[PDB]
């Protein structure tokens, strides 16, 4: 990858060094919280952040975190996009603050759920909408949904996708070509066989063959993929990919759960997709887990037909999907602020320019270097890979990954003020962002490649 | 069911033409929401409350609940339980509103976490803990941790349980005791034959006989059913459960999902229950999406085993399970107010005296009508069922359903100004109930039942 690996690990271990002088208080809290949380904090994935601990936040709002030792971060990592639109937006700490005063789950809608259903349809411009605890739930939901209607059981997903612990999705090509299940994620019972198959994104040829076989009730992907490196559609790849779901009558959903940082309808307003599902998640509710899902007209019409409307008096059922907090009070409550009062166009403007200045300055930086890597943006998302051009599908970016360099990189910025989220090579911007934290930034990342190089 | 299903279905006409009177503008909502809810509403299951549509609430405090027609309501429903403890809690509400304030989803820890985790194995007894968005996903995530650490694939669940979207639990016995998909569930591309040994609850022999197999990697159960009426567990059940489980090396994971209506360290701590690992949802988060899962320290070795604390510079993963949104600092903050605030022995005192008091109203009436009814109380939970004596199974329990009934009495308690979650035959108290609120729902059944009779 253009790097040294010894001298990775020689900056690694003297940044390892440096994070323990920097931050004792989480380090002491970290000590304390392994005694109760399995994996040391109540999230395992929270176990990843470079450095000895994860960092324990004494306040954050906007773009800006402080920890108990008292550093300040500017953060590029937002919740790992849970957070996507800054911390602390006051229009939507409001608006939770307010309902948890008078009511957040009750079973039962209130009047936000008449503005929301509305501005979900003007915006996404599909009809019919429901609401979920995480957009895993989504995805999970929507696939019942899709075999019910269908009468088949296979998914079609891309190689090194996520959606979720969606349990038919966790599979991967192995070097001979064949689907295994992903490295690291345990079939969990699962025979993959029985329930997916995998092809790589922008191969037409290949998803052609997968329909074929005429069992795969949906696709499920992001229009852009996100979550391993970026991989951007080829010309003409949305444009078979809807054609060949249609002539299979295939399902095709659309997980804009990262994507959503192109604009504020999304990837699929911005290039005129039409999704016959659509998934968003949790950035729409101010760190109230949620997530919600459209289906077009016509889709509807088949939902109701294998599950009609409840009849007064009959037996009540689940019918294997919806959740107890699902839909409540607070998440509509912090969902109609989101949309009236934080997504909107003057927003995304603002993200765009500073996403725009920070992937330009990070371009500048690899072509000054020549590093053998390169930088993409969707929106308000910027991310690296280490590979000179952009990959051709999941399998490729895949590769183009490296543990040693990512922690190196991640933890160097860390220890100089600025918060990446551990997991990609990204950084997201948002309307408390100021050029100030895109200068830090792109000037420390500089700085690391430099004592590297 | 000791009722003319004739007179009940006249009533309920009766009563479905006073709802439409009495709530306009909640019909009025309806309309509207049905042009873009898949449902007419966020979550399906709210199209399934009794009445032409659901009730818009305008706000709700304690365990009073006031509607958009400006009708107001005793709550004994309490969000389907997701607000067992009342709504707006004054200090889960205060602490959500500090948190919102201060940053709501980071990915990383807050002081809380450090509270929180020492005080879940203070009260549940079980040293290690995680957070999840909701209750089925704590259930799904151990059943794959289970897998994991033991090698072994098929899950135990009882006849008639529910432990949420967990779609291997989705089974039932049919006529024949054959185990098949659960009815209105679709298996959702599960082969349940791989996945799943069912067994009736209270049978110790076909108990054995399923973990015999040697392919058990878990018991996932309440410790005394709630989903199908209350089932109590027998005279020696939990001594053979957990006896067999230890003999057989499977993990036995108790969901204190609504059995955390017992007291404040659930059905396990009044009873001195020996999970190997313990679930509890959203109740302790005050509305927002939340659970906790727990387990021993043995089981804690085991899964370190599979899957190791992460290293330094190790490969990013999931592992399949966790979530962007689970263990947050919203969720956190809500739940140490919970904790130290809300579920105290003083709380449980008083909903004692109360479900008490209601079920021995409750008692009154069915013994005075000679009805072939009965009711159960685990702490602040009271349910009725239709049958004369306690049932020794779900299998039973499922016999003494019924729709039409069960709809005409809450409609008729409804439009009287009583809510009941319309899923069960239940009534919940909170510490915000008042002895006249329980008094009103005594006379409102009672004269129900005698309208009927
Ligand atoms: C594209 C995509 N879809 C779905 C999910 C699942 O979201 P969650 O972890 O909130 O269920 C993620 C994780 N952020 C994602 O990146
Ligand atoms: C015993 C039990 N376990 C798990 C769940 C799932 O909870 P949720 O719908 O919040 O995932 C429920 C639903 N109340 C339940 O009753």
């Amino acid at each position: 990858f253009g790097l040294d690996l010894a001298r990775v690990e020689t900056l690694f271990k003297r940044e390892l060094r440096r994070f323990d002088e920097l931050h004792p208080r989480s380090a002491q809290a970290y000590r304390e919280n392994r005694r109760h949380w399995l994996y040391g904090a109540p999230l395992h994935w929270m176990q990843q952040w470079p450095g000895n601990c994860p960092l324990l936040v004494k306040e954050a709002q906007g773009a800006r975190v402080t920890d108990i030792d008292g550093q300040q971060y500017v953060d590029f990592a937002l919740g790992d996009s849970g957070a996507m639109f800054g911390h602390a937006q006051p229009a939507v700490a409001d608006a939770i603050a307010r309902q948890a005063r008078r009511g957040s789950t009750l079973m039962l809608p209130t009047e936000d759920s008449l503005w929301v259903g509305a501005e979900l349809a003007r915006r996404f411009g599909l009809p019919y909408w429901q609401v979920t605890t995480s957009a895993t739930d989504a995805n999970r939901f929507v696939l019942r949904l899709c075999r019910m209607l269908s009468g088949r059981d296979k998914v079609v997903v891309f190689n090194c996708n996520y959606h979720g612990s969606v349990d038919e999705s966790q599979v991967e090509f192995d070097a001979a070509g064949r689907m295994v299940p992903r490295a690291g994620v345990h079939p969990n019972g699962v025979r993959h066989a029985t329930t997916t198959r995998l092809v790589e994104f922008n191969d037409l040829d290949a998803l052609e063959a997968a329909l074929a076989h005429g069992d795969v009730a949906a696709v499920l992907t992001e229009p852009f993929m996100t979550n391993v490196g970026m991989v951007p559609p080829a010309e003409g790849f949305h444009a078979g990919l809807r054609e060949l779901t249609r002539r299979h009558d295939v399902a095709l959903i659309i997980d804009e759960t990262h994507t959503i940082s192109c604009g504020p309808a999304g990837y699929s307003g911005a290039h005129g997709l039409e999704p016959d599902f659509f998934v968003l998640g949790a950035c729409i509710a101010g760190g109230i887990p949620s997530a919600v899902w459209g289906c077009s007209q016509a889709q509807a019409e088949r939902i109701w037909a294998v599950l009609p409307h409840f009849r007064p008096g009959q037996a009540i059922n689940h019918f294997g999907f919806g959740g107890t907090l699902a839909g409540n009070a607070l998440q509509l409550a912090a969902m109609r602020a989101t949309f009236a009062e934080v997504m909107t166009e003057d927003a995304y403007r603002h993200m765009f320019q500073l996403a725009a200045q920070l992937e330009a300055g990070v371009r500048a930086t690899l072509e000054e270097l020549r590093l053998p890597w390169h930088v993409t943006r969707i929106g308000a998302r910027v991310e690296y890979l280490f590979m000179t051009h952009a990959p051709r599908n999941g399998g490729e970016a895949h590769h183009a990954r490296n543990g040693l360099i990512e922690a190196c990189l991640h933890l160097y910025l860390l220890n100089r003020g600025v918060l990446l989220t551990p997991f990609h090579n990204m950084a997201l911007t948002c309307p408390a962002t100021r050029a100030e934290d895109v200068e830090l930034h792109d000037r420390l990342l500089r700085d690391c490649l430099g004592e590297l190089l």
